[PDB]
């Protein structure tokens, strides 16, 4: 990554054994559960495009996903080139060449160049731009790998309301690759078991999730 | 987080793998037991609103709770906006929650002179929300805690305060009232103003 | 905690995940065995009253003990106020030292003032007083009930003897008398004869070598 | 390794117990699966030739592979010597002796010389050069230790499309020791080797379908 | 401990959670096997008397040993006092053991010029006491180590020297018959290496 | 160890719990397998004689080996005295020197690397132990009838490395012995490749 030292300079620092292992374990243990994305973004704080490629490439399984991710990255890189053509000609002294899409993805750029861009004044945050593409791709994969439609989540006859709401929102989160309406509100009440369904209908519209859960406790 | 370095300067620093992991494990292991909150506060020492969202979002289960927490944060953001409708732009509620603000801006508010402590403000909302969840996820009402006939007084007091914590006068009044018959008389005998130590010695 | 930076100033530093976890695990694993106290004191090196409260509050079980501890702290705070009645710097009330009515900024102010008012160290003293009470109470055995098994090795018996003694928290004179009266007296038959044989004035080392 | 301190200076630093152990464990656990190479590259960030030899030599098993690796290194060192004849003559004041192939592989050079070259201005990155040779050797080993041909990967009759695509690309990756494999040939072969139900649906989406589209289709 | 920092200064630093735990676990796992002592010495590098007491006091079991150790310390402190009954006050025995001195004073002596290494002096006494305990807790006399009839020479030598070490020519004597003859054959002045190669 | 600070000076720093533990575990887990030596060398980077003695003395088992090692160190220290405040043999082995003396020498200009000198003696001793503790002659390594060539070459070179405490073993003798002891099917294919075949070529051939 690129971190701030004691003298206040932005310097390069080797990616750590802790970080490498943490990311590899997360993938092994949680596959593409939604929460894996916030974890990737945090573990890659300050990352260079090289560091980002290191983290992706250390993943052993899930090659189908890794391959989809490559395609998404290539799309974004092409889009970037469309919007940011590169000028022919020589670079002025004290200046950096302009980054192509493949430069931002660390494919055609060196570490020195990546560092050059990230610590230039003004900076070109190639690490943060690349990270945004990767996260786009990761979101697609999370939605795809979502194991259950929200329509199939229905409260067991003897299942506590909390356990059912847990299943509901865990499922909802995977389907949109997001934690962010009236439709789901109606669907949640609709799929509750008989006893709860009536009590909930009784609270009327505009009830907070807190009120609903208090209402159906045991 | 934003830390004082060794040269005495205030700067941004990446949230650490150690921190990330500790928080996730605490939630896996202890769910929403009351002691999780002091731990959250301490693991998020110096946190930006970004860092706070990272900690929350890395949680995998408990989506019901996480969803309740979101609603609470929204209420607080809305209430903040109501109290606040070459000079610096002040944070909307959603800015403090890191939804509509950048890291750059967050660092901006927190290190301004005078600072607007968006980290600390946001952390307060989150802790409000967490306290509600702790209260909800509590197995028993304090009224259902009553000393077993063969249950040692210490074990009963443990259950009493464990339960109470998960939820001033509800103490002294209720603890003695729900003690078993033998202890209850001895305790009412010590009269008022007895220390917990004295009570526990009495019913050993 | 408050530690020293490179400019030589005493600066505030966030309590670390390693410290937080260590303390919580010690309580889970050892409850209120006597050695838990030296460990608390070391894990809280350089602590602010805020840090101190964090360590206590992260404990999940033992709420009876935690409650007794709050009472002890209140006693000490009141005693402090009694002994300290109301460009001169303002001094700490009892509840300021306990971090209940003071901010981190104030706590840092007192601790790094010249001369310092070590609110962290003062608060830690009160906490350790309370912890000592709890260790004494949670001691499972009276020293009088420690007797060598017929087939129990002398070392294992002496271990139980002194761990029990340490938890009860005898004064040196009492620890001596308890040793003199009780240790040889309560040894199993075989060892008791051999030990009486070494005569008076034998060191614990000598005794333990003898009965190995 | 050679790292940047807080003063912004490049200095030598001892290889850490964490790095040593991570690398040894990776080899024990994943042998020569393709993802071991990006991991080696990262664990050896800033490595001197000495550090690189340490990491290789701490591997206990796989002596066949370690032996092949030595041969690959020797080839590259010879090739280096061929292209960089160390010119005879004394060493100019404030320069260093040019590196022979065995100098880059840390066989005939000292830590001091290695540090000399790596922190010179301009630097001669003997660490990064050596690392390149090592990775060439490793890539050969990965391709050799690959069990299956890509031609033997066909979707089970009741095997989910995702599981089949996983095996397809895992295998393709080991065979080339690379993830840059999706050309038109593999694109045709993926659809060709799908089970009957999927094969029809896929042919239906027509040409130019993204892997995401294909996988949604056969879910 | 008192350490050398980055700016080349000697300063006090808190004992670390890693060090605290490493020491406690070593005692839990190895008790008083001889190798525990080198480990104690290394884990207490740069230790103040206060740090030394922390390390000792965090041990939960082995209170018999901890009590013996206390006695050994008192002996050494008394001996120290006996040998020593802008002029800097010198430490008494109980000052070195951190019983009657403050961290401030401990730091004063240790960083004075020239230093009075109360840390290192105290560590010397503690290690004396630990050695005694190691000797006592040695399960077997060296005289009872005799090569099994079926036991490989190496395993027997391992037991021999593990025992001997704990307790601070007879080796050939107690070897099994086959080895005993071959060894007496190599004659006197044989290296342990030579002996072990011989009985492989 | 002795490491570099921020002012660019070489300073003493306490050996870390991690380093201590790593070494002790390696010995517990791998005993005296050959790869233990490159691991010791690395874990003792920048070590003072003091640090080296610490690493050695923290080993609990293998006292026979530890005892041989002590003898080897003595021989080397005597030899050093024969060939020679300036350091005697026992000074380099940290027996009769203080940490302060050890630090002077190592950070002097020019340095006298008593750490690196002591480390070389220790590694001499360890190599002897590695060779002694080796279980199997290279002559007894022969390819199973159903054993894959790679597995056989693995065993071959594993064994060769322990016997010599070295990986520089591929000479013409071992080259002849490797092909000779291959199973019938592979033996013929290998003889077919003719002389001067690389190990890579041989392994591709018998896959």
């Amino acid at each position: 990554p690129i971190v701030q030292n004691l003298q206040g300079q932005m310097v390069h620092q080797c990616i750590s054994p802790r970080t490498l292992n943490a990311w590899v374990k997360v993938v092994e243990e949680k596959a593409f559960s939604p929460e894996v994305i916030p974890m990737f973004s945090a573990l890659s704080c300050g990352a260079t495009p090289q560091d980002l490629n290191t983290m992706l490439n250390t993943v052993g399984g899930h090659q189908a996903a890794m391959q989809m991710l490559k395609e998404t990255i290539n799309e974004e890189a092409a889009e970037w080139d469309r919007l940011h053509p590169v000028h022919a000609g020589p670079i002025a002294p004290g200046q950096m060449r302009e980054p192509r899409g493949s430069d931002i993805a660390g494919t055609t750029s060196t570490l020195q160049e990546q560092i050059g861009w990230m610590t230039h004044n003004p900076p070109i945050p190639v690490g943060e731009i690349y990270k945004r593409w990767i996260i786009l791709g990761l979101n697609k994969i999370v939605r795809m790998y979502s194991p259950t439609s929200i329509l199939d989540i229905r409260q067991g006859p003897k299942e506590p309301f909390r356990d059912y709401v847990d299943r509901f929102y865990k499922t909802l989160r995977a389907e949109q690759a997001s934690q962010e309406n009236a439709a789901t509100e109606t669907l949640l009440v609709q799929n509750a078991n008989p006893d709860c369904k009536t009590i909930l209908k009784a609270l009327g519209p505009g009830a907070t999730l807190e009120e609903m859960m208090t209402a159906c406790q045991g």
